[PDB]
């Protein structure tokens, strides 16, 4: 009855957001007079204006996908064109692992505690990093983990170790318009670091876990300049263009957004969150605070015998679906034993009401 | 400027089409609030009903994704996993080559002339399909032809070859709407013939081609229950579902090219196939009849000198933008040098004026 497993998005639709939903017609009709190009330059344009990344609009380079999964394949051929094993983040999200495990591509993690301390980044990457390649996800997807906890340094000294060491550096940052408009969080201009580094790079941005699009939605790729080439290559062979439909209506949710600070996006997960934190205060469920308010919520099992597997199979039998930690530690899934993981994207009315049955659940 | 070459969809919406634009309000808050299993099952039953394959509705084990290449890449995996050599058919739109070529599939040709006498097919497929597996497009693109000018028995040689020689049967059915409601080639039901067969099968359906729905599309992939399982978890790495949104617009679509027997779509590919015919009889592009009224046209370039290289040059210089069939023999590109495409899913104002303008270009 509650599914609090996928991250997806699904609550409703914003005052203003209904007033897109009912311009759809026009949206549709706008994409089919105008150019294929206009309605990508005005996407790109709005996407990095609300994000803040002014560096990618003057290289103008970006290139778009039907998601975030596919412009990753496209990095996963890259990879094996290369012959580069990828040093991983753990935990992660496990559709990640396993799309560049489909694809051949070597894998080994390296746990996200290499980044709390900025001052310990550089030395854990010289020690652990054995690879060509090195992937990250940030903010990170289950933990809200951010480097930006170190304001800019966390990012330099990652950036340095992969320039020095000659490293492809990949970033996942489907996150970070979760970093937006915070006051100590807000991400800087990447772009503008990893042009002026040289290092060679890979970053994904995304639009479809930030807005109730049911996902019809759009993922962005960026490369170095010395890849590019290659890359565009690549990700032509996948796809010509997104649907000008669906990049005409993205762009107005971004505006949107623009216009509202990301109230509406914030107000829903902070809500949800705040009612799992206050019903699961002092349960076997301990929330574990994320650097960045993301749009999901980890929590550690704290019980003597009791596993996430467990929690997972008692809560499913009363009709509440949360993640269990295995799907998230792809490398030994036995670390994730003690871990679960639930979805914020939801209507505050039925994830109230999930919120006070989980507990009924966990108290008996 | 008049685009010739890509071959989407960019005609306008039909009068009964509009009336689904008038109601895309109504479609998001349907998706919105209904179940994401909901739009999928409305969506595989309307689209084969309307092709007329109740076996694949009683199997009810096809997948959906953003778009063929996707369901493609997914297919590349396989053959990846199971390090298989592909004979491919040629001529064939070249980004089916480069999207496996990128995937480090190899590719072998095989012309599609094999397939004209049916009584040759099976002795040619022995003689010339000395790898395990064989891809086949069909409705073909650039050229239409279609193994169904033999009724079934031509696809039945294949898969009867298949079968007996132990080949997985990859096939494109992209371009099979065109056939449908044609009094004698109407495809039959071609996984019955497949499950019946026993024979390793991928096969790859798409709703892009058809319809104006701007790219905002869905593609379906089916495959062997001997593979079943391998290839649904390859698939559920790449993405977990298609937009309910886009599935419920799309079924509007198919019900109402149900409606009218596909009429508003197969008329207006008349008119432009008719007028590009009549336009450009006795000039230097021969045209070459398809055995399938899909949505582009193939010409012979009859000249002494002149290349389809030359004709794209020519016509370009002064607005008219075609395709060189170089994009077509991926295993021997000049080869195609004898060859033009030109799409035909355009506003039929617009292209005849095209057409006005390629013969004054080609008098000169």
């Amino acid at each position: 009855k509650y599914n609090l497993a996928d991250a997806h998005t699904h609550q409703r639709q914003s005052a203003s957001q209904q007033s897109i939903v009912s311009r759809l017609p026009q949206l549709w009709y706008e994409a089919e007079e105008g150019l294929q190009a206009t309605y990508e330059k005005r996407f790109t344009e709005a996407f990095f204006q609300l994000h803040r990344q002014p560096t990618a609009l003057v290289k103008n380079k970006t290139m778009l996908s039907y998601a975030a999964s596919i412009s990753t394949m496209v990095a996963g051929m890259f990879l094996k064109k290369e012959r580069l094993a990828v040093t991983l983040i753990e935990p992660c999200f496990d559709n990640l692992y396993d799309v560049l495990a489909n694809m051949d591509v070597p894998l080994y993690p390296i746990d996200e505690s290499v980044f709390y301390d900025v001052d310990r980044i550089y030395p854990e990457l010289e020690r652990r990093v054995r690879t060509d390649a090195l992937f990250l996800v940030d903010p990170n997807n289950p933990t809200g983990f951010s480097l930006l906890r170190h304001g800019r340094k966390g990012f330099e000294e990652v950036v340095r170790f992969c320039k020095d060491h000659d490293k492809l550096l990949l970033i996942d940052f489907c996150f970070a318009s979760f970093t937006l408009f915070e006051p100590e969080l807000a991400r800087f201009d990447m772009y503008e670091l990893l042009e002026n580094s040289g290092v060679r790079y890979l970053a994904i941005e995304d639009t479809g876990k930030t807005w109730p699009v049911q996902d019809a939605k759009c993922a962005l790729i960026t490369a170095s300049d010395d890849i590019w080439e290659t890359v565009y290559n690549l990700h032509t062979s996948v796809l010509l263009n997104v649907s000008p439909f669906v990049l005409n209506m993205l762009t107005q949710y971004v505006r949107d957004s623009a216009a509202d600070r990301l109230a509406s996006v914030r107000e829903v997960l902070t809500r949800n969150r705040e009612c799992a934190r206050k019903t699961l205060d002092g349960s076997i469920l301990e929330y574990q605070e994320p650097v960045v308010k993301v749009s999901v919520a980890w929590f550690r099992v704290d019980h003597p015998e009791l596993t996430a597997t467990d929690v997972h199979r008692l809560l499913s039998a009363d009709g509440v679906y949360v993640l269990p930690g295995r799907y998230f530690y792809w490398s030994e899934p036995s670390k994730g034993d003690a871990y679960v993981r639930m979805a914020l994207a939801r209507e505050p009315e039925m994830f109230a009401d999930a919120m006070a049955l989980t507990r009924q659940v966990l108290d008996r």
